[PDB]
């Protein structure tokens, strides 16, 4: 009877578009009866207009277990499994909506959705197949199909991240790992796997807070805590070389750079990236053979480094090498039209030339 007039409340409520205060009404009804069924139902429906799903099934699947012939709970319960991708559950949901004869709109949404579910269904066949084949970019096509109806399929989308890893793209995967984690609660692995992909990449920082969310969640994993400090240790290597290039302490932070290879000699981009700072300091530091020795070394892997060129070139004038310092900053400034640093120091560089023509 106050069960009975928080129920009829909540009606008005929902059908008025007040979706907080008829969810407050509901829920006092369930917990004035415990066992009563539409009570959770009405509760699920204001869950449902909400678009909270999360709160929506226990309540749906609560009704189905004091109600078995309750058709249209059944009904919204396979909707919500069909975009889980639990497919099997979804379709056996279904089917039992048809035989607990359903109103004609009801059959009609369950025959639609069957339809469907088998199509997933055969697609996860076509998906997990091409995977155990190694065939990743096929596996993908199949993936992105699937991912289109059972977009809170988590573990489909880690598997695509997979293929995205193996197919070289671990940005990709990155992103897809991402977007599975904000659907499960159990995040441990996927936070390690995105914070190894950036430390792949040379994203050291990511890596290191990418890390830390993983031992937020559990402070004994083992694979978490080894890599943690790893990327600890290299990322404050890196720190502190940055923050001895700052000051212009050149030779300090050169050393500090051969220690950031030492520790990580194994991923090719922290050389590189170690060898362009290093670049740099011999540059800045004025000590132009050793100079124009490392910086041509990075740019025989990158022949466009903007900061190598330049750097480089800075290193030609100083063994007033005129000719072969403005080659080097036509080279940075061909991608870079605007850039005013490249500009200052071609214009410079040609003031020095004409210096040295002078008669």
């Amino acid at each position: 009877a106050d069960v009975e007039k928080h129920l009829e409340l909540g009606k008005k409520l929902l059908a008025a578009g007040q979706l907080a205060d008829a969810l407050s009404q509901f829920h006092a009804a369930v917990d004035g009866d415990p066992d009563n069924y539409i009570a959770y139902y009405r509760r699920a429906t204001v869950f449902l207009a909400m678009g909270k799903s999360k709160a929506a099934l226990p309540d749906l699947t609560k009704v189905i277990a004091l109600k078995m012939d309750f058709t249209a709970a059944r009904l919204q319960r396979g909707h919500l499994l069909l975009k889980q991708g639990k497919l099997d559950e979804a379709e056996d949901d279904f089917k039992k909506v048809l035989k607990s004869n359903p109103s004609e709109q009801e059959e009609k949404e369950a025959e639609s959705q069957l339809v469907k579910a088998d199509e997933m269904q055969r697609l996860r066949s076509q998906a997990l197949d091409a995977f155990d084949g190694a065939d990743y970019t096929a596996a993908i096509t199949f993936l992105d199909k699937i991912l289109e109806v059972c977009v809170w399929d988590a573990e489909l989308r880690e598997l695509r991240a997979e293929c995205f890893i193996k197919e070289g793209e671990p940005r990709k995967a990155i992103s897809d790992l991402k977007a599975a984690s904000k659907l499960k609660s159990d995040n441990t692995e996927a936070f390690y796997k995105i914070s190894t992909l950036y430390y792949q990449l040379g994203d050291h920082e990511l890596s290191l807070s990418e890390v830390r969310e993983c031992l937020k969640l559990d402070q004994d994993h083992k694979r978490c805590f080894a890599h943690y400090k790893q990327v600890k240790k290299l990322n404050k290597l890196i720190e502190s070389a940055e923050e001895l290039i700052r000051d212009g302490r050149y030779t300090d932070a050169t050393s500090k750079y051969e220690s950031v290879m030492k520790t990580e000699p194994s991923v090719a981009e922290y050389t590189v990236r170690s060898k362009e700072r290093i670049c740099h300091c011999f540059s800045k530091d004025e000590k132009p053979v050793e100079a124009i020795r490392i910086c041509s070394e990075v740019l025989q892997m990158e022949p466009d480094n903007v900061n190598a060129l330049k750097d480089r070139a800075e290193a030609y004038l100083i063994e007033e090498m005129y000719d072969e310092a403005i080659q080097d900053y036509e080279a940075a400034q061909e991608h870079n039209e605007n850039d005013q640093q490249i500009r200052e120091g071609l214009e410079k560089a040609q003031r020095l030339l004409k210096q040295s023509q002078k008669r």
